[PDB]
């Protein structure tokens, strides 16, 4: 028997495992990095962390993970984002997962601490992260194991304080030196979004990243594909679900036209509205009014859209006096990271009426109303059903090769306490195992138009100054 | 005082050219912006630049941009088949020296190239500004002979390089002793427009032969982003209509190649009616093609299918003689590369040609099919139409006038070794918001909290030098 988890409601398992065989014939990357890895079994060992949202795509990506060798414990990167039924169909695989869809701010927390306490005893020795959260909760109680225990006690926020009295709590009721032993043992930690390699980075510069990182986010077949095209399909699929409205003839705004921006914009003009944007880059403000976006600042949408999309990873995009200025039931989400672009602590004053999971209405003094969507929390994954399988099996593939790459291709130390990208090579060869799925015929370089244009017939094709 | 130094098709046409200069002046904000800014601070005063490029009007207000700045100006064209004569009028009637004919032989293209050099007043140029490196590769040929190294002079190729050979020796027969070396010493860098003479300099480069400082262009943000990609998306469908005037709805489109231009030029088919197939050696790029719902197919799958043919690979080879033996009759075949090989045009010379108009032939198979061709296997968009728009010039020739700058004013200390450069992501920031007010973007700015919590300054950079936009 297995008791190793927390999940909504096992009784889902069954349905998680049936949609679980519908994204594998829609994820090539994964399925094709098992047959490949499989037999060689560079996984075995691995003791895996990972803090990701509990999805149908990321439970084929976990038992990828098993599939080559990889011991596993997991946790969703989000209170909203877990699919109960891929959660009930990993716990039933065995895997030890806590993950329920609207999970408190302190359960949340708790979870994660629970990726650390590995069964069998012991502790993890990769980290697999979507937000740095998980890599987060390690370095912070390094920081204050070693004495500097003087931030714990200053916060300013809701979730920051739940996060400081975890870091406590764990310094209270483990033995000496956990942290330390944790750093110790973590070989490497892979990174999927932009929000989480920042806090990488800032960790970096300053010298104080405790373990190597490989940015995954940064890859070519996932930025320009995940965060591009993933939106562009999820963010309006977010939007339907929670308010059934006609998107056709409306006017919606996005804050930010960097990859997320670009696809939040094409998924919203797609569905038929009329799409402004806010920027800070001017270059990024040119490319968005040469796609034919109006580009305006968050003051001028205020009074006239009809929906409002934050897309920065940036914080107080859309403020109080924004949404005192709205027209009576404008939309209003957030598809960045974090739920602080939008100022949702503000509205808490006000009456809230609960629409249904994750749509509720605010009213106003002057009795003007707002829909907002998952309190600010990510819309694609808290209204919908985040990416579909085909473009996050790209990034999991690239997620997979990351895990490979720090756990058994290190023997040499390449991967220092720095941040990394995959090469060219493998962001190539996760392109290649999607070109069957959907149907591509890739020429074939002759030998001296491959001299011609100074590559090698198997690529890789472009310089690692390229931009795609 | 009278002025002889040019070579035009027609100076009655300079009127026509200044007025069309004066309308493309307010389509480049770029320019004038940067002639306000550094005119009277005179950064090229003493700048002596041999320009080769495309000769169109919205080359010519670049011109008259570095001249605002202070430079002294000799001019060509970097195609047979692109310049607009009366922009070429317009700069001759300025006084500034300009060999550019449209539908010059490959002979005087050579010929108008080497007159860059011989400066007025005697003397060489102190600075390149090229595109496709033509000017840039007589240079290092003729010192490379010059040196001793007499080889590959006398070894063909395809018919514009046996006369680029025939030139260099002219050259080395006709000027003084050491006229070549005394040109390298001289030119104090170059700034290079395209994918195609940039990858040139990189070859040179690794090679250690690149005899001076070059910035590459082409791979500023500002540049292969809009004018890569929107321009043309804009030039690309122009040059075939003018050519050909055929219904582009309903039809089916094939694009080799799916980089910058390949993507620009896809869109620009797909925006004007086609269904577009497109081909691709890279599988990241095909990747992209196909979820943009684009058919991802071989040059042989798509040759008895598609009525329009677009080479944008920057490779050769593409479309063969097969490909064309195979097409319906009647197909489209262009090409919007910066050279005429990725058609294979010399193999067509077998067959029946009938002229249609300037830049647009019929060719007879044997089985009687036909194929329709245009400007002879070069540049479409600036042999069939009139290149890409002003507006997406600015930028690329604001970037251009900056790198000038750079390595003609700001290179006292040597800090430009003989490599290549790319212009600072300041700067590239920089000549995006010289065009913001024109296309009526308003941006917002960071408050200091919301600057320091993403990591940057309230005044820019925004990205890191690896972001990709
Ligand atoms: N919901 C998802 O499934 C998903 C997927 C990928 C990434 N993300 C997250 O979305 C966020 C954005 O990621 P990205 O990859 O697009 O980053 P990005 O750096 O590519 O783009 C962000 C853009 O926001 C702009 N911006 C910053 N502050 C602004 C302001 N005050 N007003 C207007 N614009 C501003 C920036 O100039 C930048 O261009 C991150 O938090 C990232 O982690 C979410
Ligand atoms: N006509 C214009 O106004 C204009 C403007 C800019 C650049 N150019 C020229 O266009 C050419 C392409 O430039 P780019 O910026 O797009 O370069 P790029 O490297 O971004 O794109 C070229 C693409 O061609 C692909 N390719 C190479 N060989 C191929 C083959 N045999 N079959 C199919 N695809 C192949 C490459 O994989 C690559 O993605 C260059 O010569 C450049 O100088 C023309
Ligand atoms: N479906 C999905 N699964 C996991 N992480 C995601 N991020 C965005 N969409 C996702
Ligand atoms: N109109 C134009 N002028 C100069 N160079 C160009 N390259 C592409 N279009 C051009
Ligand atoms: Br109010
Ligand atoms: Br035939
Ligand atoms: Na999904
Ligand atoms: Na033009």
């Amino acid at each position: 028997g297995f008791t190793d988890y927390i999940v909504k409601d096992i009784a889902l398992a069954d349905f998680g495992r049936k949609e679980i065989s519908l994204a594998e014939t829609e994820m090539p990357g994964l399925m094709a990095t098992r047959e490949e890895y499989g037999p060689k079994q560079p996984l075995k060992g691995a003791r895996i962390a990972g803090s990701l949202h509990m999805t149908i795509q990321t439970a084929v990506l976990i038992e990828t993970l098993a599939a080559l060798g990889a011991d596993i414990r997991w946790v969703s990167c989000n209170i909203y984002s877990t699919q109960d039924h891929a959660a009930a169909a990993i716990a039933a695989a065995g895997i030890p997962v806590f993950a329920v869809k609207g999970e408190t701010l302190t359960e949340y927390w708790d979870y994660t601490a629970k990726l650390f306490d590995w069964h069998g005893g012991g502790t993890p020795n990769m980290i697999l992260d979507d937000g740095g959260d998980a890599t987060m909760l390690v370095h912070a109680g390094y920081r204050a194991e070693q004495g500097d225990t003087a931030f714990l006690d200053k916060p300013g926020s809701e979730e920051e304080e739940i996060f400081y009295a975890l870091v406590k709590r764990l310094l209270k009721e483990k033995p000496k030196g956990w942290f330390a032993e944790i750093a110790k043992n973590i070989k490497g930690v892979s990174e999927e979004t932009t929000t989480g390699v920042h806090r990488l980075y800032e960790m970096a510069n300053k010298g104080t990243l405790l373990f190597p990182a490989i940015n995954v986010n940064d890859s070519v077949t996932k930025s320009k594909f995940d965060n591009l095209y993933g939106c562009r399909e999820s963010l309006v699929d977010g939007i339907r679900r929670g308010t059934d409205v006609m998107l056709s003839g409306k006017v919606a705004m996005v804050a930010g036209f960097g990859d997320v921006g670009k696809g939040s914009a094409a998924s919203l003009r797609q569905a038929g509205c009329r799409v402004m944007v806010s920027e800070v880059d001017p270059i990024c403000a040119l490319q968005a009014a040469m796609e034919g976006y109006e580009v305006v600042t968050m003051e001028d949408a205020a009074p006239r859209a009809d929906i409002f999309v934050t897309a920065t990873g940036n914080k107080d995009i859309i403020t109080i006096e924004h949404m005192r200025a709205m027209k009576d039931r404008a939309i209003v989400c957030n598809i960045g990271h974090f739920d602080n672009e939008i100022q949702i602590a503000s509205l808490r004053n006000l009456k809230w009426t609960n629409i249904k999971p994750q749509v509720d209405e605010i009213e106003f003094p002057d009795k003007h109303r707002i829909i907002m969507l998952s309190e600010g929390r990510l819309v694609n994954l808290g209204n919908a059903m985040g990416h579909p399988s085909f473009v996050m099996s790209a990034s999991f593939t690239n997620q997979t090769l990351a895990q490979i790459e720090l756990f058994a291709n290190n023997k040499d130390s390449k991967y220092a306490k720095k941040v990394y990208v995959l090469p060219k090579t493998l962001d190539e060869k996760v392109a290649r195992l999607h070109l069957a799925k959907i149907g591509v015929k890739l020429t074939e370089l002759r030998k001296d138009q491959a001299d011609y244009i100074g590559v090698k017939q198997e690529g890789p094709y472009k310089s690692d100054h390229y931009r795609y």
